[PDB]
C-alpha cells in the first residue's frame, strides 16, 4: 500500500504545514501537523475544554461507529516551546491521503495549552519520530507510520515541504519525479527516540564549506533552523546590522537586508537553503526589524534541523531495519 497527502503552509511564513487526515467512520477530515520530532497523535476534539477551542475543527469520538476508549489510558505532553497538551485516548481508523490503519491510537485532549487554542488552523499533530517517545501511559502506543510500516510497498515516508507553497507527505514509495540528482542517504541514530544524524558541516552564502560534524534532528515539527552558537554567529555576521536580541529572543535584522544562503552537509552532499527561506518577516507588526530563521541551539540542548532546513530538500525518512535518512535538492 502506499498513501500520498498535500501539505500546506498555515501562514504566509511557514510557521507550521498542516496535512488532512480522515479519523473514524465516517470520516471526520482535520487538518494536523505532521510532526518527525514527536510520537504522539492528537486531536481537538468534543472533549476538550470549551474556553481553549478557537476556530478548530473537533474530534468527536461518539459519532465514530469504529471509536474504541482505550480503558484507563491517559497522555500528557510538553514540547520545546513551553506548549502543553492531554486529555485520553481512543483507537479508531485513521487515513492519510489513501493510506489507512485501523485501530490507530487517536488522543482526545481534554486540555491544551494557549498557542494551540491561538493556532486555528490546527486540529493536532501527527507524531512521526520513533514510537519509544509516545506519552501514552499505562501503555504506550505505537506512531501512524509503525502501524502502516509493514503493509507499505516499501517501509518509508518522504517530506516535500514547499516554500511558500504546497507540498507533499509520501508513504510507502519514493517519487523520483520530485528531487534533481541522487537522494544521498546518512546514517540515523534513534537513542533520544529521533530521526537524529549528523551533519558533515556547513557554508555561509558563497562562502568555503566547513567540515564540521553537527549532530541534530530532522523535524518538520519545528518551524526554524537551530544550530550551535558559534554557527549561527558566523552567519548573521555575514548581515550587516544584525544582532542577537535578548527582549525579541533572537536574532534579529533589518527587513530590507539581503539575506546570504545557508548550505548544510548531507555526507559529500550539500543542501542550499535560500536566504529568503530565512527571512520570517516583522518582529511585531509595521516593524522594519525581521526575526531570523537560523538561531542558537544553545538554550535547546539539540541541534534542530527545522522546516526551514527541510524544506529545502526531499527528505526520505527510511524505517527500515536499520533506519536512514535520505536528502536530495530539488
Ligand atoms: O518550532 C517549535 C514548535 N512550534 C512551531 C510552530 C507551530 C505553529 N505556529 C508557530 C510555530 C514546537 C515543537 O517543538 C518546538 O515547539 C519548536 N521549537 C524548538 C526549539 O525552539 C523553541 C521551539
Amino acid at each position: 500500500s502506499t498513501g500520498s497527502a498535500t501539505t500546506t503552509p498555515i501562514d504566509s511564513l511557514d510557521d507550521a504545514y498542516i496535512t488532512p487526515v480522515q479519523i473514524g467512520t465516517p470520516a471526520q477530515t482535520l487538518n494536523l501537523d505532521f510532526d518527525t520530532g514527536s510520537s504522539d497523535l492528537w486531536v481537538f476534539s468534543s472533549e476538550t475544554t470549551a474556553s481553549e477551542v478557537d476556530g478548530q475543527t473537533i474530534y468527536t469520538p461518539s459519532k465514530s461507529t469504529t471509536a474504541k476508549l482505550l480503558s484507563g489510558a491517559t497522555w500528557s505532553i510538553s514540547y520545546g516551546d513551553g506548549s502543553s497538551s492531554s486529555g485520553d485516548v481512543y483507537t479508531d481508523t485513521v487515513s492519510v491521503g489513501g493510506l489507512t490503519v485501523t485501530g490507530q491510537a487517536v488522543e482526545s485532549a481534554k486540555k491544551v495549552s494557549s498557542s494551540f487554542t491561538e493556532d486555528s488552523t490546527i486540529d493536532g499533530l501527527l507524531g512521526l519520530a520513533f514510537s519509544t517517545l509516545n506519552t501514552v501511559s499505562p501503555t504506550q502506543q505505537k506512531t501512524f507510520f509503525d502501524n502502516a510500516k509493514a503493509s507499505l510497498d516499501s517501509p518509508v515516508f518522504t517530506a516535500d515541504l514547499g516554500y511558500h507553497a504546497p507540498g507533499t507527505y509520501n508513504f510507502g514509495f519514493i517519487d523520483t519525479t520530485a528531487y534533481t540528482g541522487s537522494i544521498t542517504y546518512t546514517a540515523v541514530s534513534t537513542k533520544q527516540g529521533f530521526w537524529e544524524w549528523t551533519s558533515t558541516g556547513y557554508a555561509v552564502g558563497s562562502g568555503t564549506f566547513k567540515s564540521t560534524s553537527i549532530d541534530g534532528i530532522a523535524d518538520t515539527g519545528t518551524t526554524l533552523l537551530y544550530l550551535p552558537a558559534t554557527v549561527v554567529s558566523a552567519y548573521w555576521a555575514q548581515v550587516s546590522g544584525a544582532k542577537s536580541s535578548s527582549s525579541v529572543g533572537g536574532y534579529v535584522f533589518p527587513c530590507s537586508a539581503t539575506l546570504p544562503s545557508f548550505t548544510f552537509g548531507v555526507g559529500s552532499a550539500r543542501i542550499v537553503i535560500p536566504g529568503d527561506y530565512i527571512d520570517f518577516g516583522p518582529i511585531s507588526t509595521g516593524s522594519s526589524s525581521c526575526f531570523g530563521g537560523i538561531q542558537s541551539s544553545a538554550g535547546i540542548g539539540i541541534n534542530i534541523f527545522g522546516d526551514v532546513a527541510l524544506k529545502a530538500a526531499f527528505v526520505v525518512f527510511n524505517g527500515a531495519t536499520t533506519p536512514t535518512l535520505g536528502f536530495a535538492s530539488k
